[PDB]
């Protein structure tokens, strides 16, 4: 029966409620992130600019959203208007770099959550993707391209907004073979846009969209905990 | 009666008509900083290459406005169209740049007049923090978030803009730990920029506007001051 | 006679249908030029990273009216609308990467072709220009400066689109007297954006247009010729 419970699974991740628990995810990861790039000093620092530490979290919070509106025209500020989302963001952000003790930041790297929350994330960018086609289908019908590139968008941003904060901030620096970072997240963000939008036109996938979209949340969580639990060979 | 003299100050310094006086001084400024930032061969430079020079100026001479339009969305073409401005702005750069002797440098190096147009740029820079909040309020009455970051946007986008010019110009370089340069004005632009916001708001600021008014400029005149005149510990 | 045979030679020029053949050149010449710059493992890069190498040089290809729609304010994504533009666009780039025996790369890099295809460039070059000029007049019909920026912008933006892909791509590095490139293409592009904005509003061009069209196209096919057959003193 499999076929008909997994299908059931699918349209059930498709409709989990994200906010505020997988959005959180998302945003804590996302802080964890900004605060390694940080360095030692990321403590010091986040207390001497705190206004700007906020800004590195935020941008990449909704850095996909960014992208978003850059590439189809709308105000880059558009996101900002989302209260509830960027009330959450602050609050996550305000926990990973000031709980006493810094116990929200220990607790979110203790391996077995950090994993957890890593699925939560997973999740929340599957969702990303599928509205970014959804939007960009609503607005230009005929451009398989844009929606495309839009899904990519909403789901692999962050890569261009690091690069400018790293420029904001004074220490980006060029990648030349520094290690060897096997990273298929962008490479899965642009197989997963282009099955959702080829969805959208029911050409190809013949296949139940709720399974599908099951197989591609699969497909991201899975990639992302072989580079968690491994290193250089999955 | 200092209050009431005070208050009549800050509706003073509120009215002033900018143009041409406080805009020549803030382009004044920024040439000499484009000029300063160009290095030796300088004047060499910006007669082998005067289209680009100019534009590196024009661009920073008015990076606030450009930063403003990209958040909201407006064409970041904009600013070009305030042709008064412009032609001011190329007149001060021309002069900054090839006056005979040199005089028009010279004159503005000379520290008593480059403190003199140092307070002058202070006045206009408070003015257009204001005018970005303003401006943000009229289009995004609710958006207490977005009417700050423009506002701030608006008093210290040069940073952004000198980035993408140290691009273009193929100098740009990390700047990790070289000196230690104390700067407080965009941390100033944001509290001026929350302030002015909360003040559009009617909320925590039960003091006299004008009086406010006052104390953010006399603020941003004391941090400027105070950089040029110390190096290190003020 | 030259006089009424180099005026019709002009307006012959103007008239010529770009599509596809000068496009396939410029093309052509944009993925070669993203092809040197990727290094020696350009082949295995690209055959790693498809995407990635089939967007740097669709970016490339298309650069011009990326920048153009950035100046304006309209959705940097509208290029992507031309099918028939990205599609020639998508199999230039796959022939010049993955044609067998790399035929396609070994033709074109023969310096007789090489040259052919740098004539059908300039020539597709000044009509991008011409038409960013009209594009503008259209939109901002008393900006000059606007008019002339965007002229510009179609004729030379591909060498801002180059930094942000060594950005994307982690190579970025500053270019501080490494070697001594003498390239006369963006100031002669604004020139050419100058004297079709003046052509535009017949101010100082009294001489026929289709004339003045055939010097600023003799004019690019001369200096990128010059640099092609020499290194160092035209
Ligand atoms: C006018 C210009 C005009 C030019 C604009 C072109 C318009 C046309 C359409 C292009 C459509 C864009 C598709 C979106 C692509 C995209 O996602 O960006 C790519 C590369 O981007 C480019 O090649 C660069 C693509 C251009 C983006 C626009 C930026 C221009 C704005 C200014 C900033 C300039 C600074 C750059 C980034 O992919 P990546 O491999 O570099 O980075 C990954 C990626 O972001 C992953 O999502 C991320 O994983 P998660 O954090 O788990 O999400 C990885 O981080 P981790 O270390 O945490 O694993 C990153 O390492
Ligand atoms: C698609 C991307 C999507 C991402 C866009 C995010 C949209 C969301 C909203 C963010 C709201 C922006 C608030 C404006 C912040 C702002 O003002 O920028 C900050 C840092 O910016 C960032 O962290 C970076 C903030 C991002 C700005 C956008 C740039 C993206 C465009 C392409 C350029 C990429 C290259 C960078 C600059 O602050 P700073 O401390 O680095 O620089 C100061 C500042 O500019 C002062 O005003 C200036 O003093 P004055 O000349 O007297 O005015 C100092 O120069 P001095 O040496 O002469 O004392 C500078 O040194
Ligand atoms: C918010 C910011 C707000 C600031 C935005 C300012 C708005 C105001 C109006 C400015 C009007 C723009 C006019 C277009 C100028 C322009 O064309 O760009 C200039 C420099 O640009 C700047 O100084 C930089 C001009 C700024 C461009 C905007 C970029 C901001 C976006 C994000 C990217 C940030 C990364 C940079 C590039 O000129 P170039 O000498 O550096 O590069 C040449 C040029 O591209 C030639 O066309 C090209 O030859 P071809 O391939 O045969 O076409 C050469 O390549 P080759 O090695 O193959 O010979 C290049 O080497
Ligand atoms: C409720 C809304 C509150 C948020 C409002 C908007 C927040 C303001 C964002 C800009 O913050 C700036 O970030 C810079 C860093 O990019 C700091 O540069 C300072 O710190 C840097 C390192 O982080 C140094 O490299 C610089 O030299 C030094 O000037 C600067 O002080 C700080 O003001
Ligand atoms: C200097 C920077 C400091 C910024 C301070 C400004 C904060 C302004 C908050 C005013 O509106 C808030 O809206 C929140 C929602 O966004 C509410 O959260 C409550 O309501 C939400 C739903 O609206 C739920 O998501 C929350 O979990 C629940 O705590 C909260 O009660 C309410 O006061
Ligand atoms: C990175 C480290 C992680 C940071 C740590 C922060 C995690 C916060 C855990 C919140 O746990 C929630 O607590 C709610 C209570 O606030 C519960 O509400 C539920 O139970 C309440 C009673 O406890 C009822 O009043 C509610 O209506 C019912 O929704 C809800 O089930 C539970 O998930
Ligand atoms: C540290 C890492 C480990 C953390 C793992 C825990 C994750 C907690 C996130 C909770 O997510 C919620 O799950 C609910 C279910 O429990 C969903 O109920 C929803 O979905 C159900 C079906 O799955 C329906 O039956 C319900 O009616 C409907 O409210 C709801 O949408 C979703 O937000
Ligand atoms: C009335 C309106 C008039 C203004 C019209 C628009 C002005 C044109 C802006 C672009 O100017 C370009 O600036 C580049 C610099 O960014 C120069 O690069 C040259 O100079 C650089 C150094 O400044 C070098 O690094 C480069 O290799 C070299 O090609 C290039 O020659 C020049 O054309
Ligand atoms: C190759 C690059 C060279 C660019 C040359 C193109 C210049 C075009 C100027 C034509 O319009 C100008 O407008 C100026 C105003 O912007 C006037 O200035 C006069 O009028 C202004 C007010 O309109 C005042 O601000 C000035 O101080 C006063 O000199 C000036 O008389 C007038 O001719
Ligand atoms: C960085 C180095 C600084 C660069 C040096 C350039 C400074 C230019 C100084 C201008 O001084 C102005 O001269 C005006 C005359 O052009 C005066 O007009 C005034 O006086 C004129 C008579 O002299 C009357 O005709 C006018 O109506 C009356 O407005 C005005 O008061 C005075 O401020
Ligand atoms: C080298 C550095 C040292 C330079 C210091 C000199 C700065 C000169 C800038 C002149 O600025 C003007 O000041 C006028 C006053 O003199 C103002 O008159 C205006 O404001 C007055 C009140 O202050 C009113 O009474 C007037 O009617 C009204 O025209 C006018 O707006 C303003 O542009
Ligand atoms: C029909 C439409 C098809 C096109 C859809 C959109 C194409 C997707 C564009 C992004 O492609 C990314 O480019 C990155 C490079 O910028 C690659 O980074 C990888 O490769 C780089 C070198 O090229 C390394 O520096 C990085 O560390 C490494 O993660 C990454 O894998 C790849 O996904
Ligand atoms: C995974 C990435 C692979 C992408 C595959 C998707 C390709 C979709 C093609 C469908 O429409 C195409 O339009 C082309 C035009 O753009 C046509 O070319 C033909 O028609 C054109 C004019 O429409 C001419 O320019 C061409 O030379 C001639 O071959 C071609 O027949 C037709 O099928
Ligand atoms: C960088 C290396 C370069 C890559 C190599 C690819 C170059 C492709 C060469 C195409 O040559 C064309 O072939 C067409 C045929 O497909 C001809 O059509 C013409 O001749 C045909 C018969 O051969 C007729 O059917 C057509 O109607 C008539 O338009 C056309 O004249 C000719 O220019
Ligand atoms: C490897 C480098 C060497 C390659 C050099 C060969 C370049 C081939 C590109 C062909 O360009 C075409 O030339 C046609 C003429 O042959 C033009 O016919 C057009 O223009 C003619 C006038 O020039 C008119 O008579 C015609 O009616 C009209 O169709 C047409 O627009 C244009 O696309
Ligand atoms: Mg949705
Ligand atoms: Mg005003
Ligand atoms: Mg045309």
């Amino acid at each position: 029966i499999d076929h008909d419970t997994l299908i059931d699974a699918g349209g059930y991740v498709q409709k989990l409620k994200l906010y505020p628990y997988f959005d959180a995810a998302h945003y804590v990861l996302t802080c964890l992130s900004v605060r390694h790039d940080l360095g030692p000093d990321a403590i010091s620092f986040s207390r001497k600019h705190p206004f700007s530490c906020w800004l590195s979290c935020m941008l990449m919070s909704f850095a996909g959203s960014f992208l978003s509106c850059f590439l189809l025209g709308e105000p880059i500020i558009s996101p900002l208007k989302q209260h509830a989302d960027i009330l959450l963001g602050s609050i996550v952000w305000y926990l990973v770099f000031y709980s006493p003790f810094d116990v929200v930041f220990r607790l979110a790297t203790w391996f077995p959550v950090k994993l957890g929350l890593s699925v939560l994330k997973e999740v929340q960018r599957t969702h990303k993707i599928a509205a970014g086609v959804k939007h960009a289908v609503r607005i230009y019908p005929e451009s398989y391209l844009v929606q495309i590139l839009v899904g990519v968008a909403k789901g692999a941003g962050s890569g261009v907004v690091k690069i400018v904060e790293q420029l904001a901030r004074g220490t980006w620096h060029p990648t030349n073979h520094e290690i060897l970072r096997p990273s298929f997240t962008t490479k899965a963000c642009v197989i997963a846009s282009i099955v959702f939008t080829l969805e959208r036109h029911s050409m190809y996938v013949t296949a139940p969209h709720d399974l599908v979209y099951l197989c591609v949340v699969g497909f991201f969580i899975y990639f992302k905990l072989a580079s968690l639990c491994l290193s250089v060979h999955d």
